[PDB]
């Protein structure tokens, strides 16, 4: 991955390689998707999720989100890659939540990028202006909030109101990611991986958790590929097999453009093998990312 990384480099063919990638990427139907009833639903005409693994709501009257569950077995880990909600769909985002017992939500994106909305605001930003979303019987309360320098880190408490069960959501909030483009550092996009999985809410105990950006593929992708290439690792407990064009390609039979530009990809690499490191047993690296993320 090391070697390949800097043969790539040396003759310059990320966006060769990249290419190639998007030519043998899976091409699946995304009939419900695109039903005229549910184009209201899509926030992009040409992002879908794929019949197959896409996420239905538990409800009668229309089940469908555009949200793909990506089961990566091997790795043994399931992640929810949804777009950002619009105004018409925070209620069954948090349905989605609820029904698919998620303990986190990561979110990679800003409701306002260069000027123009890319996400809903469906969380609420203030203690004492919860959110209830009458459509599908939830209330959704801000608890507490850690904010640091380039994420956000909040405590919401999900309520069904018909049971009157309540649920603890961990939002984990990257404010610095620009669109199309890519986190500053490896060592801040780690650290900010690792808060992540040190907060439980990645632990198969709870369901999958829900990654977004506001498509829901690239930034959101690049997120997902980096996590799933570290637990390959150790799952394998041999790091250097893992191939992460193969890695990419499986995730993208469950959901289309998983990671947007060959510069996310050439990040990927440069996060994974950064990362490889913890995994190959260097206590001290964690705390490294950490100083160098400047979170503070
Ligand atoms: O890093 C990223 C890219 C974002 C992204 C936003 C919107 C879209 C769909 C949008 N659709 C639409 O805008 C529309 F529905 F088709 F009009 C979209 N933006 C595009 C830009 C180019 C580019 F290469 F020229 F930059 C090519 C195709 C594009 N599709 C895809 C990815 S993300 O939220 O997935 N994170
Ligand atoms: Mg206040």
């Amino acid at each position: 991955m090391e070697k390949e990384f800097e043969q790539i480099d040396k003759s310059g063919s990320w966006a060769a390689i990249y290419q190639d990638i998007r030519h043998e990427a899976s091409d699946f139907p995304c009939r419900v998707a695109k039903l005229p009833k549910n184009k209201n639903r899509n926030r992009y005409r040409d992002v879908s999720p794929f019949d197959h693994s896409r996420i239905k709501l538990h409800q009668e009257d229309n089940d469908y989100i555009n949200a793909s569950l990506i089961k990566m077995e091997e790795a043994q880990r399931s992640y929810i890659l949804t777009q950002g909600p619009l105004p018409n769909t925070c209620g069954h985002f948090w349905e989605m939540v609820w029904e698919q017992k998620s303990r986190g939500v990561v979110m990679l994106n800003r409701v306002m990028e260069k000027g123009s909305l890319k996400c809903a605001q469906y969380w609420p930003q203030k203690e004492e202006k919860e959110m209830i979303f009458e459509d599908t019987n939830l209330k959704l309360t801000l608890i507490s909030e850690d904010i640091k320098s380039y994420y956000t880190v909040r405590q919401l408490e999900l309520e069904n109101l018909t049971t009157q069960e309540t649920r603890e959501i961990l939002h984990f909030h990257y404010t610095t990611w620009p669109d199309f483009g890519v986190p500053e550092s490896p060592a801040s996009f780690l650290n900010f991986l690792f808060k992540v999985r040190e907060s439980g809410s990645l632990s198969p105990e709870h369901g999958p958790v829900v990654v977004h950006c506001s498509a829901g593929i690239g930034r959101s992708g690049t997120f997902c590929l980096a996590d799933t290439c570290l637990l390959l690792m150790d799952k394998r407990k041999d790091p250097s097999s893992v191939d992460i064009k193969k890695v990419l390609l499986e995730m993208r039979k469950f959901r289309m453009g998983l990671i947007q530009t060959a510069d996310q990809l050439r990040f990927s690499y440069l996060a994974v093998i950064e990362g490889a490191k913890f995994i190959m047993g260097d206590s001290s690296v964690q705390d490294q990312w950490k100083e160098l993320s400047h979170e503070d």
